[PDB]
């Protein structure tokens, strides 16, 4: 059911701390990747923390984070593209672009600063197992 989340920019797992930080890793087997994607309406997804329950999130900031409960800025517009990877777009943030994206060092590239014809907006969901 879960699936790691992987990052084609610099080839890190999407990852949800506990601390409620939320960056890249290349770790595979980290505690902190497995996420289950839920959609709630059509294209419309949940990303949550199987190992801390917290749920992917995108502040006023555009910097993603662990949410302890989902919400508003929960939601993801989740986009399958051409060249094989998926793309998930700030629900709350659509109309700006904003997207869930890594920089090459593993970072977490704020929305604003984010941009389609980027690889570190790409991912690969992968089995877990």
């Amino acid at each position: 059911k879960p699936k790691l989340l992987y990052c084609s920019n610099g080839g890190h797992f999407l990852r949800i701390l506990p601390d409620g930080t939320v960056d890249g890793t290349r770790d595979r087997s980290d505690q902190h990747i497995q996420l289950q994607l839920s959609a709630e309406s059509v294209g419309e997804v949940y990303i949550k923390s199987t190992e801390t329950g917290q749920y992917l999130a995108m502040d006023t900031d555009g910097l993603l984070y662990g949410s302890q409960t989902p919400n508003e800025e929960c939601l993801f517009l989740e986009r399958l593209e051409e060249n094989g990877y998926n793309t998930y777009i700030s629900k709350k943030h659509a109309e700006k672009n904003w997207f869930v994206g890594l920089k090459k060092n593993g970072s977490c590239k704020r929305g604003p600063r984010t941009h389609y014809g980027q690889k570190a907006i790409l991912f690969l969901p992968l089995p877990v197992s």
